[PDB]
């Protein structure tokens, strides 16, 4: 896999997007 949680930036386009809170993404669900 690559997830890309990161590159999700060089791969898809931003990365900051989520402000960072992404982190919640998976957790607070
Ligand atoms: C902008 O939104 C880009 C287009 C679109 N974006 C999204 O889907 C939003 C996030 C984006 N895509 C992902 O969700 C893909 C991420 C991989 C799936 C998650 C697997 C679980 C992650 C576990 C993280 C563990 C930490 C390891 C250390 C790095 C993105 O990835 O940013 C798009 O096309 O996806």
């Amino acid at each position: 896999h690559a997830q890309g949680t990161f590159t999700s930036d060089y791969s898809k386009k931003l990365d900051a997007r989520r402000a960072q809170d992404f982190v919640q993404w998976l957790m607070n669900t």
